[PDB]
């Protein structure tokens, strides 16, 4: 674009530089860091607000008691499975809770999830049914094929998977790609290849079949 | 060994080649295939016995039908999900069937994982205690840490894991050997690395993980 009325913002912005430079490493390093700059300073504020609900022992940070008795936007509530799983993926230095900015990154990723299940939910309202599972995934990034999708659904659902587990399985993709990551930085396998998404989506797939 | 009265057999003796050569190349390419090579003619013969007893149709093949209803050595019974883990290991060409010749590996399988369950269980006689799943698992070539033997315990049995649940670990541990193969034979990734234990088993504790 050159429209004057209209600029964009760049990603990587000199004006956001002090505030990265000055976050912890872990969530700099993060496959999922990109959610926070989706995040106005209006919206970054109400998260807070959020956060200060959950918080119970008022911390400053989230253990997983309370992700599990935390109430999350749209209703959503998050099982002692899925709360570890959320816990697995942005507890980024492994220390058993969640900063502020974690979180902020954890609450973006339920709203992406929220919209999209709101978005492909056209057979039932409130429900996904397992051929709608297929297109939500991929819109999120996640290239699977139908045989996981079907397997996804039956998994983590009944004849209709409701929001919370449709929480559930796009935390446990998410934390698969945490997986990949994981697996791959290994120097055993040699540098790293850049993320290929439909070389990830093969990886989910057969690492789905092993939950049967 | 120099000694005459005492020559071990060499691994790819050209007696067993001709064998080899007629084998169905799935089975062949096999990272199981090396337990085929374990069977005495007497056992082979013992083994097809077995078969004709599971292989309900007379087609000398099974299906996952014969393999949840078959009974094996030990008194060892395979549930549905366990069944279907067995299929994705020893089913190589993906049709739905195992051979005599994919049965045989999957029964001398159960045996080493059968000889290693009362190698194992110490502390109560039919029973493995969480702290005896990581020696057990070592011994069989996965080596996992602390940490992952104890979810394994949990994930697939109570306070003891019985023969048929330490069946099913196994069975998930050797499907994951399946998996990684699948994974890493994607050129994607490059020539595929040769085998290395310490490294696959860093892959099987991440990989145990997403099952919670
Ligand atoms: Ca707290
Ligand atoms: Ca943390
Ligand atoms: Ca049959
Ligand atoms: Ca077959």
């Amino acid at each position: 674009n050159f429209c004057l009325w209209n600029l964009q913002p760049i990603q990587g912005s000199w004006m956001g530089a002090a505030c990265i430079y000055q976050m912890p490493p872990s969530v700099r390093n993060t496959w999922w860091f990109p959610l926070l700059n989706t995040i106005p300073l209006d919206q970054y504020t109400r998260i807070y607000q959020w956060f200060m609900g959950v918080d119970r022992d008022r911390s400053g940070t989230l253990e997983i008691n309370e992700l599990m008795m935390g109430q999350f936007p749209g209703g959503i509530r998050l099982s002692p499975q899925t709360a570890l799983r959320m816990m697995r993926i942005f507890d980024t230095d492994f220390n058993g809770h969640i900063s502020f900015y974690e979180f902020m990154a954890m609450y973006k990723f339920m709203e992406l999830a929220y919209n999209l299940f709101v978005m492909n939910a056209r057979a039932r309202s409130g429900t996904l049914e397992p051929h709608e599972i297929l297109p939500a995934l991929q819109q999120l990034g996640f290239y699977i094929n139908q045989r996981t999708s079907l397997l996804l659904h039956r998994l983590f659902a009944m004849a209709f998977c409701d929001l919370n587990c449709w929480i559930a399985i796009c935390a446990f993709a998410a934390q698969t790609r945490s997986a990949y990551q994981m697996i791959f930085m290994n120097p055993y396998y040699g540098p790293m290849k850049p993320f290929n998404p439909m070389e990830f989506g093969k990886f989910l797939d057969v690492v789905t079949s092993l939950l049967e």
